DNA sequence: ATATATATATATATATATATATATATATATATATATATATATATATATATATATATATAT
């Protein structure tokens, strides 16, 4: 009850086609801190060359 | 009448053949257990499509 019978092939779908752009890569995730730093950087006090 | 010899009833001893009882060893069948490969099923992450909810907007 696995042979195989000789009946047609009708309803042949195509799909699937391995277009190598369709890859993406994995998104490993980052959760050990967070960047809070918004200070007015102050540091941006007048000092430029002559 | 006498003296001899034999026969009948019953059991025991010895031999022959049949059959059963006992034991062992073997071959066989089978059950079973294991191992391998394969297929199948479930869980998770992501992409895709469908459907619903909400809001805008036309007509009364």
């Amino acid at each position: 009850r696995k042979q195989e019978v000789p009946l047609p092939a009708v309803g042949v779908a195509v799909t699937g086609i391995p277009a190598i752009e369709r890859l993406r890569f994995k998104e490993v995730d980052d959760e050990a801190e967070q960047t809070l730093d918004l200070s007015n950087h102050a540091a941006d006090l007048t000092q430029i060359g002559d």
